[PDB]
């Protein structure tokens, strides 16, 4: 069973998602929009020939963004925007007075490290209140490397020393960081929480980078310190170089091409620390790609991947974390994801988005396996799936998809979306159920694509060899300059339809409701009952029975040695159909949670591996 890539302990899926959203919000907030100028410059001028312009904007911003430098009156107030965002997520800073904390805070309510050597550490303490004013949860956020704009360089230097000591320091250095920086604070927060009838489980702890380290550190100290109050707290660490994994306390979320993420093995420095370090850790999301201008670029990647290679640090910036991982969380495909799902996140600049395909390059990382999820942006994307099974999500904007094979789901989202086959249309079987486009390639691979207005092919003649041709996707068929080419389909609607296949139908679409789909002597038919509980009457040979997403509870008659079952994007993580099967008298039931299909008069030992696709 799939729990979502950001699944945490034993939480139900929605609780995990909600927690993830809170953690990312407070983790981001700790940086006070320090990378706001970089966000603007990156998107505007990129990471190539425009890089010099990007870097300057990162330092002094514009009238639309604030760089690292404070006090320029033509910049917007990015601190106010930072506070607005965290407050919109449901959080507000709790004051030292509210805590009765005797330590140091600044005018923005930020808490500072308590011990010599840790005084450039920063933490945020926030609360979520009900519409009634009662305290409901507490959030603890640790800042990564950097500090308030007004003391940026000095503070950053302090942090870098702490960073170096985590790799080159005492074995216990990383583990002690949070105890030494915020030992007293955390005690006061515990007393505060308790006075408000809250327990360790009402606390979310997060942070990015060095702040990620700090998350794992608190977790490491939480059984023995603070009366054990934070033992069962929720620890969500972003881009941490370290992992504390004993007791299942922490989830470590980051991008695999972020050289800081998992740079240390546990807390140890190893050879791979200075290079590629993509060995999978139990607590970590090991296969999320930040598909940005650096990652996309062959030229950039002639240089070895390394935390010592400064350009690679692009993938670490907190705005990529905030924006990219929220799209992952909000993805229409989220409930199909697991901790180690291969997820490619589009994070291109405006300079490259229109001429660069977002795809699994698998660069500087262990070989990916399992399905691949590619998450678009709300801009106009070029998205390309591989030869395996892909889940491509366009989101807003006018998106173009390509896919190299296998079994796939595509969500065009809003906008005018194109599916580009990259070859002669005659090489692809195309049908449509009124909403979803079905494409079957020459090897039997099947793609379901929603919100596609145009099917693009590449055609040729004895004269011209690469003409691109668009076909408007209409209910009546594909419309082109050559005319209107209908689908070989019988198509039902919202009702409980009875569909008998006619001579040249190749597809039966029940759509919503409880439909009866009846085959014909010639076989070679694809049955798609759709949602609702459908009856599928297979006749003759070479029939395909296709099921996707929540396909309801179907009954399949007539199944034989020459027929095929295809499940795409369905409940259950197993790739082995035996794991879904139970024999009920003469009937074989393949159960998929809320969906299932009962094959009447069939037993599992009569079904070969060629007859079933789990994708
Ligand atoms: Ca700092
Ligand atoms: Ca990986
Ligand atoms: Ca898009
Ligand atoms: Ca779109
Ligand atoms: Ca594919
Ligand atoms: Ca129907
Ligand atoms: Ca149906
Ligand atoms: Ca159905």
């Amino acid at each position: 069973s799939h729990m979502g890539i950001f699944s945490y302990k034993d939480l139900d899926e929605n609780a995990s998602k909600a927690l993830f959203s809170d953690a990312l919000a407070i983790s981001t907030y700790a940086y006070h929009n320090i990378d706001n100028g970089f966000d603007e410059g990156y998107h505007q001028t990129g990471f190539g020939l425009g890089l010099p312009l990007t870097l300057i904007t990162a330092l002094i911003g514009s009238t639309q963004s604030q760089g690292g430098l404070p006090g320029l009156p033509w910049n917007p107030d990015s601190e106010q925007a930072a506070q607005e965002a965290v407050n919109n997520a449901g959080w507000s800073v709790i004051s030292a007075t509210q805590l009765g904390y005797a330590g140091k805070t600044d005018a923005r309510g930020t808490y500072y490290g308590e011990t010599a050597g840790y005084t450039t550490a920063q933490a945020e303490v926030l609360g979520k209140y009900d519409s009634e004013g009662n305290l409901t949860a507490i959030g603890i956020s640790f800042r990564g490397t950097s500090g308030p704009r007004e003391s940026l360089i000095g503070d950053t230097i302090g942090d870098v020393i702490n960073d170096l000591l985590a790799g080159f320091g005492p074995k216990g250095y990383a583990d002690g960081y949070t105890l030494k920086a915020f030992g007293n604070l955390l005690g006061d927060v515990a007393k505060f929480a308790q006075a408000h009838g809250l327990s360790g489980e009402d606390v979310v702890v997060s942070g990015h980078s060095l702040g990620g380290l700090a998350v794992n550190s608190m977790a490491a100290q939480s059984d023995a310190n603070w009366g054990g109050f934070y033992a069962q707290s929720n620890y969500v660490a972003f881009a941490s170089p370290t992992q504390y994994e004993a007791g299942g306390k922490v989830i470590n979320i980051g991008y695999e091409n972020d050289p800081v993420f998992r740079a240390l093995d546990g807390t140890s420095l190893t050879l791979p620390s200075l290079g590629v370090h993509d060995a999978p850790h139990t607590s970590a999301t090991n296969n999320i790609v930040n598909f940005n201008d650096h990652y996309a670029s062959d030229a950039w990647n002639l240089l070895p991947f390394s935390i010592l290679n400064i350009p690679t640090w692009l993938s670490h910036l907190p705005f990529f974390y905030q924006d990219g991982l929220m799209r992952v969380l909000n993805s229409e495909f989220y409930s199909l994801t697991d901790k180690d799902s291969t997820i490619i996140v589009s994070n291109l600049s405006n300079v490259t988005r229109g001429n660069t395909w977002v795809e699994d390059l698998n660069r500087n990382a262990e070989t990916h396996s399992g399905p691949t999820f590619i998450i678009g942006s709300d801009g106009n994307d070029l998205i390309k799936g591989g030869k395996g099974n892909d889940y491509l999500e366009g989101r807003d904007g006018d998106d173009i998809f390509r896919d190299a094979g296998g079994y796939n789901l595509i969500a065009g989202g809003k906008g005018h979306n194109i599916f580009d086959t990259q070859q002669a249309l005659k090489n692809t079987e195309v049908a449509y159920d009124g909403n979803t486009l079905y494409l079957r390639d020459a090897k039997g691979g099947i793609t379901l694509a929603d919100d596609i207005s145009t099917l693009r092919s590449k055609e040729t003649s004895w004269l011209i060899f690469n003409k691109e041709v668009d076909h408007q996707v209409t209910a009546a068929g594909l419309k082109s300059d050559s005319g209107l080419k209908a689908y070989a389909a019988a198509t039902g609607g919202d009702g409980d339809d009875v569909l008998q296949a006619r001579s040249h139908d190749a597809w039966l679409f029940g759509n919503a409701g409880n439909d009866t789909l009846i085959g014909h002597a010639g076989g070679n038919l694809t049955f798609v009952g759709g949602s609702g509980d459908d009856i599928l009457k297979g006749v003759g040979n070479g029939n395909t029975f296709l099921f996707s997403g929540d396909f309801g509870r179907d009954q399949l008659y007539g199944f034989n040695a020459s027929d095929k079952l295809v499940f795409i994007g369905t409940e259950g993580a197993s790739g082995n159909i035996r794991d879904y099967a139970t024999q009920q008298n003469d009937d074989l039931v393949l159960a998929f949670g809320h969906s299932q299909v009962t094959l009447i008069g069939v037993s599992l030992d009569h079904i070969s591996t060629d007859q079933v696709v789990l994708a």
